[PDB]
């Protein structure tokens, strides 16, 4: 199998195995995608699959300013322009449907409320907010409140409506954001979950919310249009788990039963070392993948974090992964697919323009002649 040949992720046909990883860029004021956002995604539509920037299912699920959501009619319309443009260029795109949990600020929440989380443990994290006068500012994340059972039910309904909104906006499917210390991970990992009900304690209880989200989304749009992103060891957003292997092997054993389109795995610390660990034992990614396959899992296995041309080619041809998602390289190389096919040089990403601002460092990276 070649990185450059087509693949199938559930119901979604991919023209190649080069995936655009989800990338928050904070360029959608009012939580509504705009015409500049459409240019940005259309420039990258030769990707076998685009995963959008995280897109919240609700205002409660927002944690950063100027992030596009799926909870306004105007936002659905803005996304429809994007998916139509990507499709006209021959591409495929899934929405990364998001709930940040405790990684938020009161100024972003409905009613000025506390962010919600499995347990009321404040993150040592920072976010991007807008003041009353319209000025932007960095802020420490706010003190969260612990979710009630009824609150959890309401969030599940928000995942249902968000998945439905994604289909209405023309997406080929969704990627459930269950990575990088956000709400689902807060339930999964030990440092954030001190609950004493059916959603805390045991591995089965800590995985319960994740699997309820998956089953809610899959029932709404079809398991063949549902994928999920996982990040077993990442330290993102102040989260810690000492024993990820039994936890995550259990999670994917259960996901292997659900006929999902794809599993997207961050290998290591997100944006940092691939060999990162938090606990005493290194994580075994082969054992993790085998737990999924041995349970019947047939989703496309998409790997991320620190790949380059040679390692991506080797990982697919060896059968370790089915596809490779690139993040920073897609920021800087709209025609990454052609550059990799031809072994052409890549543009370097400009970190200062990753977040916020306008076209500079967003739509003005050049393609090849
Ligand atoms: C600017 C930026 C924004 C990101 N936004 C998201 C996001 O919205 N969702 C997500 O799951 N990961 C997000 N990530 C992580 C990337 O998807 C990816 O895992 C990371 O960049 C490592 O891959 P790479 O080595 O190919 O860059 C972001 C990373 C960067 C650099
Ligand atoms: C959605 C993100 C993630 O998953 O880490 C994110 C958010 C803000 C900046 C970078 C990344």
């Amino acid at each position: 199998t070649s990185l450059f040949e087509p693949a199938q992720a559930g119901d979604i046909a991919l023209a190649n195995r080069i995936v655009m990883a989800p990338l928050t860029r904070n360029r959608s004021p009012g939580a509504i995608p705009n015409n500049l956002n459409a240019t940005y995604y259309e420039q990258r539509a030769t990707a076998g699959l685009i995963v959008t920037e995280g897109t919240p299912i609700s205002q409660q699920g927002q944690g950063y300013a100027d992030v596009p959501g799926l909870y306004k009619r105007e936002a659905i319309e803005g996304w429809k322009k994007i998916t139509d443009g990507v499709h006209s260029a021959g591409g495929k795109i899934v929405a990364q449907i998001w709930h940040v949990g405790r990684i938020s600020h009161t100024s972003l929440q409905p009613h000025g409320g506390q962010p919600v989380a499995p347990s009321a443990i404040t993150a040592k994290s920072k976010t991007y907010i807008i003041n009353d006068d319209g000025t932007g500012a960095f802020a420490e994340t706010s003190e969260p409140r612990a979710l009630t059972i009824d609150d959890i039910g309401l969030i599940l309904e928000d995942y249902r409506s968000g998945a439905r909104a994604a289909l209405e906006a023309g997406f080929d499917g969704v990627e459930i954001h269950a990575a990088n210390g956000y709400l689902i991970e807060q339930f999964l990992k030990s440092s954030t979950n001190q609950r004493t009900d059916d959603y805390g304690g045991s591995i089965e209880n800590r995985a319960r919310f994740l699997l309820e989200v998956v089953d809610a989304v899959a029932e709404e749009i079809g398991a063949g249009r549902t994928g999920i992103r996982l990040s077993p060891v990442t330290p993102a957003n102040d989260i810690f788990e000492a024993d990820p292997q039994p936890l995550y092997n259990y999670v994917v054993e259960q996901l292997g039963k659900r006929n999902l389109a794809f599993i997207h795995v961050v290998e290591g610390a997100t944006g940092g070392p691939r060999d990162f660990k938090q606990g005493d034992k290194p994580f075994d990614y082969a054992s993790f993948k085998a737990a999924y396959r041995n349970a019947g899992g047939k989703g496309l296995w998409i790997a991320n974090n620190g790949y380059d041309r040679q390692s991506a080619i080797e990982a697919v041809e060896s059968g370790k992964v089915d596809a490779v998602a690139f993040g920073k390289a897609f920021i800087a190389n709209p025609d990454l697919v052609r550059r990799l096919k031809n072994d052409a040089p890549l543009n370097a990403p400009n970190q200062p323009t990753f977040y916020g601002g306008g076209a500079e460092g967003y739509t003005d990276y050049p393609a090849l002649a």
